[PDB]
This record gives C-alpha cells, structure tokens and sequence, in this order.
C-alpha cells in the first residue's frame, strides 16, 4: 500500500488520511521522529486561531468513536499541542485500523498557522510513544497483511507527485543502484551511528563520530548548535533569527556537503542545499541546513529531513532495525 503526499515548498510533505465513520478527511506530515497520531479536535476553542484554519475533528458525527479522554501533550522541536486520547477507525492509503489518537484542543497561531497539514502521523517505535499508545504501524503490523515490517520514503523536488510513502515495501520506480543499510543504534529510535561530516575539503564535523536522527518529519538536515555554527563558517554563511542565509549570487559556489553513513558517503551539492531563489548579490538565499538542538536521551544527534530525504530515498526497516538508503530517482 502506498500513500500520495503533496509537496507544499519543499518544506511541507504531507498526505490524507481518513479517521471516522462516515471518514472525516485530514492532512497529516508521516513523522518518523514521534510515535502519535493527532488531528486538531472539533473542541478546540476557535480562539486558537489555527484551529479556525484547519480540519476539525468531529466525535459527534462518527459512529465507530470510541471515547478515551485521557490528557495528552505533544512536544516538537517547533512547537507544542495538547488535547486528550480518542479511538476510532483510521484509514491510511487503502489499510483501515482501529487507532489511539490524539484531539488536539491547543493548537498556537505559531508555528500551526504556517501548517499547510492539519495533523501528524507518527512513524517512530512505541518505546517514544507519549502515554504509551500503540503507534500506528504496530497496528498495522498486527493485521499481518504487509508483506514486509517496513515502510519507505520518497520525497520529491518542488515541481509545480509531492512524494510517496510505501506500506510494506519500497518503490523501485523511485530509486536506483541497491539499498544500502545501517543497523539501528537501539531499537525504540530510528537514530544511526554517522562516522563523519565533511564540508568540501575538511572533514571538520563530528569527527570520532555521532548521531543522525533519520527524520522524514523534519523539513531540513539539521545539527546541534555548535556543529551549525561551525559548518556555517565554512560555508561564508550569516545567521538570521530561525536560519542562515547566504548572498544568492554565492548559492551556486557553495562546497558539497557529506555525511558518512555505515561505510558509505552521501553527499549532496550546493543545488542540493540552497533555495535558490535568484542569483542577485543584493539578495539572501536560505539554506535547507538549521540549527536544532535536540534534548536526551535522543539528543545531541544531527537530524536528517527533507533535504536529505529528497536526495535519498529511505526505506525504515523494523524487522531488521536499521535503515537503507539509496539514490533517489
């Protein structure tokens, strides 16, 4: 089973799920870096004003509602939502399970009315499961109808398909050359161990090694503080409040970037890592690379998003805990 995700500015990879009986429509991020599922709740008061802007889940107009009304918050690297725990059917590209999830009844102007999705579907183990729900795919799982334990990423460039997440195997109309796999550091995340980063000549990052987070929720590659800053420097780069910019005429001349992954260079170009918006030198051009420092026990550990993703195809492996990646067509 495959599932159709909308690209919205390469920032924003997002696809429908159903929730409810008749099925109450939704648009939600696949998050690898959270285990919960949650859609803002038709009882979130309008004076959250992006609860005024998104699709409200309604429980009086579902039949298969099943009350729970457990407390729940949800915290992001971006921001944060609350509301309480709900069950009811969920149907995810053509499968249909019986799901925990969360109504989310707080939702903040900021980050949420930037949100083109409505919710978020977490991919992650249930060992990061807020208050212990079984995550989606364990459910799925549990039905036995996947030929395979694990799903796949295919994150396309901006255009203007968006992307395409694959229930149960990989695509191979969206990548090519062959798979290659890193074991999981622990099962419960899927962090690896990433043996280098290296910025054009000079591998000057994380040397004697460290993590990457493999986070199909995460619009850009991101890395602690002080690694940033660093990279950053290399790069001739200015930092801005939420980013870095650099002078667009300078986009274009900006050095590769590798990550060295289980034996293997993944390596993305300047094209690969700019938004290059125009080539004007009295412009700034944002870069697909930010600063996020991510708190035990998960973090320190450098997050590979989007930018990455869309370079790579990824496919999350849960019966063998590890992850491959391969060149994405």
């Amino acid at each position: 089973s495959s599932v159709i995700l909308t690209n919205y500015m390469d920032t924003q990879y997002y696809g429908e799920i159903g929730i409810g009986t008749p099925p109450q429509t939704f648009k939600v991020v696949f998050d690898t870096g959270s285990s919960n599922v949650w859609v803002p709740s038709s009882k979130c008061s309008r004076l959250y004003t992006a609860c005024v802007y998104h699709k409200l889940f309604d429980a009086s107009d579902s039949s298969s509602y099943k009350h729970n009304g457990t407390e729940l918050t949800l915290r992001y690297s971006t921001g944060t939502v609350s509301g309480f725990l709900s069950q009811d059917i969920i149907t995810v590209g053509g499968i249909t399970v019986t799901q925990m999830f969360g109504e989310v009844t707080e939702m903040p102007a900021l980050p949420f009315m930037l949100a083109e999705f409505d919710g978020v579907v977490g991919m992650g183990f249930i060992e990061q499961a807020i208050g212990r729900v079984t995550p989606i795919f364990d459910n799925i799982i549990s039905q036995g109808v996947l030929k395979e334990d694990v799903f796949s990423f295919y994150y396309n460039r901006d255009s203007e398909l968006g992307g395409q997440i694959v229930l149960g195997g990989s695509d191979p109309q969206h990548y090519e050359g062959n798979f290659h796999y890193i074991n999981l550091i622990k099962t419960g995340v899927w962090q690896i161990q990433m043996k280098g980063v290296s910025v054009g000549s000079s591998t000057l990052l994380c040397e004697d090694g460290c993590l990457a987070l493999v986070d199909t929720g995460a619009s850009y590659i991101s890395g602690s503080t002080s690694s940033i800053e660093k990279l950053m420097e290399a790069l001739g780069a200015k930092k801005r409040l939420f980013d870095y910019v650099v002078k667009c005429n300078e986009g274009p001349t900006l050095p590769d970037i590798s990550f060295h992954l289980g034996g293997k260079e993944y390596t993305l170009t300047s094209a690969d890592y700019v938004f290059q918006e125009s080539y004007s030198s009295k412009k700034l051009c944002t870069l697909a690379i930010h600063a996020m420092d991510i708190p035990p026990p998960t973090g320190p550990t450098w997050a590979l998003g989007a930018t990455f993703i869309r370079k790579f195809y990824t496919e999350f492996d849960r019966r063998n805990n590890r992850i491959g990646f391969a060149l994405a067509r």
